[PDB]
């Protein structure tokens, strides 16, 4: 069907249809593990089913031919081969070319023009990583036409690079690996610090997913994300002078308890607290995850949520009012932003049955505290990015 549509939307757009392919790349949640990918700690996240998809074709030029049914207003976006390097304002073409720079910088070679058709079902500030479903489309797209044999975790890499060399985003590779590394009902028990993972296969018994958008309106600014980064990083230096760490990751709860005094900013003590605290707690919630004690492992989620609303201050009211209420109803295990924070979605571990009104008791209040809406959608695990 959608196809169907995307695929009619392409000779009208771009005239024919001949030796097209398509491509899905999709969005993802983290379960658990968050501002630890930078930190040099674990994440536990995994890939939904609402991601980008896209038709392209190779061009017999150089030219690069650019259409997102998304934002149908720019009409058609073009560049030759050329122009990589230089970015467009904030446009969406910038994935494109970014990506095409790291990949040829890694010694892959795009010669040619080609065209490229997408859609994608990730909300612009959902904090479910639309850039990263991109950037994974584009690698995968670009993998194919050009026969690339780009190893999935180089692509991963590079898409990463991208975010944060080209567009200038910074991050960890949280969002790319799980897009990159998804698999149909599996989660990634990832080290950050190694690149060393785990697919768990998703075993919630009668529990679903829920996903909760604030669907708060906010600046797609990215300050409070770069501070933190910063913020965590001065720590971190500080530690280093007595200690002998590469990331905040390394150490044990204790031990970053016991030097606290390296630090001395109160501030700067709860961020990398929240990092140090953060990293620990999910080996254990995975532990716990895979031993099959839901509840200790919801009990964790929780956890997560409060050191990020109380230590990391990323949180916020709407955020808050979301995992919070949920934690409050029941036949839910547990409940927590998921993401950057800052707004965006926290997910919740809901009995199948309850979720109906899960929904219902939850977006009330919302609404009512926050004066407006919340969204819900139970999350679907598929896979990783691919040519289907
Ligand atoms: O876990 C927090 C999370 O926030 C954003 O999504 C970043 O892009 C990820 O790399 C990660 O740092």
């Amino acid at each position: 069907t959608v196809l169907s549509a995307l695929t009619e939307k392409f000779a009208e757009v771009f005239g024919d249809t001949k030796e097209v392919e398509y491509f899905f790349s999709p969005g993802r949640i983290n379960l658990i593990g968050e501002h630890t990918d930078y930190n040099g700690g674990y994440v536990f996240p995994a890939s939904i089913t609402i991601g980008t998809t896209g038709l392209a074709r190779l061009r017999e030029d150089k030219k690069v031919k650019l259409y997102s049914e998304n934002f149908p207003k720019l009409g058609v976006i073009e560049f030759d081969l050329d122009e990589v390097e230089k970015k467009d304002g904030e446009l969406w073409s910038n994935y494109v070319k970014g990506m095409i720079v790291m990949l040829k910088g890694a010694g892959y070679e795009i010669d040619k023009g080609f065209e490229l058709l997408i859609k994608g079902e990730i909300p612009t500030a959902s904090g479910l990583s639309s850039s990263a479903s991109l950037e994974l489309l584009v690698g995968v797209v670009l993998d194919d036409l050009f026969n690339l044999n780009v190893p999935r975790l180089e692509l991963v890499q590079l898409g990463q690079k991208t975010e944060n060399d080209y567009i200038g985003v910074n991050s960890g590779i949280l969002d790319q690996f799980a897009i990159g590394f998804g698999e149909v009902k599996k989660a990634i028990e990832l080290d950050c610090n190694t690149l060393k993972y785990e697919m768990v296969p998703v075993e919630l018994r009668d529990y679903d997913i829920v996903i909760m958008n604030t669907n708060k309106p906010r600046a797609l600014t990215e300050s409070k994300y770069n501070e933190r980064f910063a913020e965590t990083r001065e720590a971190l230096k500080r530690m280093q002078t007595r200690l002998d760490i590469q990331s905040l990751g390394e150490l044990s709860n204790e031990e970053f308890d016991a030097n606290t005094d390296l630090i001395g900013d109160e501030t700067l003590i709860k961020r990398a607290r929240h990092a140090v605290y953060e990293n620990n707690r999910t080996k254990i919630a995975q532990k716990a995850f895979v031993a099959g004690n839901l509840t200790k492992f919801g009990e964790l989620l929780n956890a997560s949520h409060a050191s990020l609303k109380d230590d990391y201050e990323v949180t916020g009211l709407e955020l808050d009012t979301l995992a919070e209420t949920a934690q409050k109803q029941a036949g839910v295990l547990g409940a927590r932003m998921t993401g950057a924070g800052f707004g965006g979605c926290a997910i919740a571990l809901v009995a199948h049955d309850n979720v109906s009104a899960f929904r219902k008791a939850v977006g009330q209040v919302y609404e009512e505290v926050v004066g407006y809406p919340a969204s819900f959608y139970v999350a679907q695990i598929g896979s990783g990015s691919t040519k289907l």
